């Protein structure tokens, strides 16, 4: 009913960056979303997890090198583990 | 082996353009895309249908909204939801 599903999104950065700040590595979580940012005009979310950048998947990767694979470009491909609910009806 | 996925993908403008043609509105699809061309190397697929361009959900958007968004930049981000065919080995 509750459960984790992967979606993906692009950022596409404007000149206030990505708007996003994650935090951990193994794995990394998305920690807050800035207002008005471009990570939240792709559909970030606070507390998701990042699976995959421009296809690496970064699971086991650390912070740092997550951090180099997303600033490596003018957009981002992420791949990104998330809540997500199950109705019956 | 076959169903329905949503996916995101970049096309960078071609010398020709993004190389593929979209019809209709509501959801706008793509009708076609040309051989060798960029939107064909960046993996899109005749039958796939457009949900956002450049993070603009455009399900409810009128075909010129789309080309407009579409045309804005040099590169364009799709969220695209297309059939796919799979084989697990």
């Amino acid at each position: 009913m509750t459960g984790l599903v992967q979606r993906c999104v692009i950022i596409q950065k404007d000149q206030h960056g990505f708007g996003f700040t994650v935090s951990g590595d193994r794995i990394v979580l998305v920690q807050s979303v800035r207002p008005g940012g471009a990570a939240m005009k792709a559909g970030v979310k606070e507390g998701d997890r990042i699976i995959k950048v421009n296809g690496t998947m970064v699971t086991n990767s650390s912070h740092l090198e997550v951090v180099k694979l997303i600033k490596s470009g003018a957009y981002v491909a992420l791949t990104l583990l998330g809540s997500s609910t199950s109705t019956t009806l």
